[PDB]
């Protein structure tokens, strides 16, 4: 991976407002702010890399910014943080992974429960919600994910 | 992260998020963003002056930024934009104006229908909502108002 990051950073607040104001929500999220566990991934870079992670997400997972930025979030699916693309997970429901994959590919909102592992290997069930986000061009460019232990 | 500050150093997006995430809302406002008519007033300044006005507000009222900034919003209660504090308004219901005054003084959310006048003297009913906003200190410092014709 050789992910690039927006100089100036990301409009996380604007995107949260965009999400809460979206016209046809397929999943209710309730109010959200920058204090919750969240991450932003770039749909237009190789393998949809994490380009922003909230402090609550880092705290929840036990990983640092340096350890999560630039990677696809699937690494949480293994206690050793080693998950190759297209691989058959050995601790995660395959249908669940396919559900996430198809939704992200179609810019469709999705909510699932997925088995994840913290840096120290602690297993937990992550209640995940992913909502596509439009940038200044008005087209879907990012995906904002919300995590819940 | 990109915090867009609106022309004075005001974190308008941050405040909108704060409002949508407030724990004990006394009035429903539903999702809001910067595309609507809104203004931010400074509670720690003499006569709670407007320090920020959205373009939607300026458009709706017909007044310019130079004409609204630094003034108390009560000027909208007169077709000539001339309203002296404590004065008995001719065209506005006093129990209304008083309701606003007390709510604002108590940092209490309020929602009312008040007669206002655009710069050209055009009269209109303003469905107004005012919500107190906490700054970085955690204490109420501003009030954000949402106008609807
Ligand atoms: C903003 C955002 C946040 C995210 N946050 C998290 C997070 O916190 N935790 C997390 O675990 N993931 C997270 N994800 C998900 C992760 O990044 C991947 O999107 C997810 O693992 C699915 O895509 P994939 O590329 O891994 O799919 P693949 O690697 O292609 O794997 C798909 C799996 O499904 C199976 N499969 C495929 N097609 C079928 C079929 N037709 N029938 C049956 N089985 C099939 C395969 O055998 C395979 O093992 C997040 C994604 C985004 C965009
Ligand atoms: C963020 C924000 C946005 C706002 N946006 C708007 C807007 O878009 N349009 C608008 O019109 N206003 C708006 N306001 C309201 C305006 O700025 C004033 O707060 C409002 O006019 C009341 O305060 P005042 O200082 O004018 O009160 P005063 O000048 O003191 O007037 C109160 C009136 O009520 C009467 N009154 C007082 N006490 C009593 C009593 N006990 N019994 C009977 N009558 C009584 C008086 O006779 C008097 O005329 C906004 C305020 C804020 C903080």
């Amino acid at each position: 991976m050789h992910t690039l990051y927006a100089p100036g950073g990301y409009d996380i607040m604007g995107y949260l407002i965009q999400i809460m104001n979206r016209p046809n929500p397929q999943v209710e999220l309730g109010p959200v702010d920058t204090s919750v566990a969240l991450i932003l991934c770039d749909l237009k870079q190789k393998d949809t890399p994490i380009v922003y992670a909230s402090e609550a997400f880092l705290y929840m997972t036990g990983y640092s910014n340096a350890e999560v930025l630039g990677r696809n979030c699937r690494f949480l699916q293994s206690p050793d943080g080693m998950v190759k693309p297209k691989s058959t997970r050995k601790y995660v429901d395959s249908n669940t992974i396919n559900t996430m994959r198809k939704a992200i590919d179609r810019n469709a909102e999705v909510q699932v429960e997925v088995v994840n592992f913290k840096k120290n290997g602690q297993r937990f069930v992550n209640f995940l919600t992913m909502i596509p986000v439009r940038d200044e061009t008005g087209e879907y460019r990012y995906s904002m994910g919300f995590q819940c232990e």
